[PDB]
């Protein structure tokens, strides 16, 4: 009858997420019950399965089948994407052109969550085996805003002047770094060059080039494997794994070559 | 039985709101139910009474009694506060300092809600009657975030030198100016003089001044209302009015005498 899925922050990366999730469920004739959370503690339903988002464990109380998304367990249906590489496609990709990189890295008290941690360990990989290593000294930690991105971009300044590169490591920053440039001076090679995460729909409209995160996909996925649950299908904790695509567009533009 | 309340941000503001309403009521021995919310629509259910925050209309559908707080509303018991006042409290006192005033306005999207259109006619009407005036060019639109507050102080730096007076108009977004200040200057009187706005719990140990708000006495007054209408009683719809009050501390300092 109903489905229930538990998100949290109310982001645009839930938005698309529970589209995603929506567009499967509602076409099987079930209803879907959104519960925003901040931890509690609740055993009830009226619910036939959980989808649980971003965020894992307290091993849950309920009988119904409850499949995760955006997160990984090994007693659960879960869908995620690879976040560590994609933090590589921008590290690999950035690496291409002149000028210093710098890297945004988003800091949210609810990390208890590596999404994050993983994207730069990989961008730190990918610049490593490009030949052009990088450093805490050209890291910013914000928050998830794009006032985080222009407070960003401003640090930055004072380090190096143009052209240079930065991570936004999220489209919502990237918008900010994108919207202070402009406040001064121009954005596809001039100032910086910026490279979000989250491919959001804002972005194309944006001119912003990121590396874009299938998440209607993911939701979608997230959906389906409930259903086959919900449905009587049994067996061991399945497992499914997205991968992220650099989509590039103007504030980046093309490297090139040499 | 049960009593369901319906808030949205999660910020400081509703963790007092209900702390105030959930002292009253488990006192009087009845259940919390918390329900963030994000525009949708639904008619349930097993809950005894609605408290609706900061958010008000669309005339609800249930049967059940609804008691508004930090809103009002000629159809439902309503607890608020005077925000023009307070703008006022906050004006009439920053006009006592030395330096050009500056303020900062919240601008989140769901304002619809003037919380902040309040507080600020009270602000210039006070700067007016002081022969102060205020004028936009002094004015700061940002987020209701301690980055926002960072980028206005920035902002305000390059239109005067120390001192100068800010009103940040939140807490939160004052503990940015208070922040970047110290990043760079003297707080309490070289660099600005902080004044935010709610008064909360965080801003003694930060020495903020500010304009602080009843939060947890207005949610507690709007259980109180909820229960006696619970429990049969009949009238009208009433109404509560709370004042908020300036607190002086290390960020502001003595006016002081000529």
């Amino acid at each position: 009858t109903v489905s229930v899925l538990l998100p949290f922050v109310a982001t645009e990366f839930y938005r698309r997420l529970v589209e995603g999730i929506e567009g499967v469920l509602l076409e099987q004739r079930y209803d879907l019950a959104l519960f925003p959370i901040l931890s509690l503690a609740r055993l009830k339903y009226l619910t036939d399965g959980l989808i649980l988002a971003s965020y894992d464990l307290t091993r849950l109380p309920t009988e119904r089948p409850v499949v995760l998304v955006d997160a990984q367990n090994p007693r659960y249906d879960s869908v995620y994407l690879d976040n560590r590489l994609g933090g590589r496609l921008a590290g690999a990709y950035l690496a291409r052109f002149p000028g210093p990189i710098f890297a945004i890295a988003v800091e949210e008290e609810p990390d208890r969550r590596t999404v994050f941690a993983e994207r730069m360990a990989g961008f730190q990989e990918a610049l490593k085996e490009a030949g052009r290593p990088f450093s805490p000294d050209r890291l910013y930690i914000t928050r998830h805003s794009q006032e985080g991105g222009r407070l960003a971009l401003r640090h930055f300044l004072e380090k190096a002047s143009p052209p240079l590169n930065v991570f936004a490591g999220a489209d919502q920053v990237a918008l900010g770094v994108l919207e202070e440039a402009v406040r001064l001076g121009l954005t596809p090679g001039r100032d910086v060059r910026v490279l979000g995460f989250d491919g959001h729909p804002f972005a194309e409209e944006a001119g912003l080039s990121t590396i874009a995160q299938p998440v209607e996909a993911m939701g979608a996925r997230a959906a389906q494997l409930l259903l086959e649950r919900m449905r009587g299908y049994q067996g061991p904790p399945r497992e499914v794994r997205f991968e992220p695509v650099l989509v590039e567009r103007a504030s980046t533009g093309t490297p090139p070559a040499a």
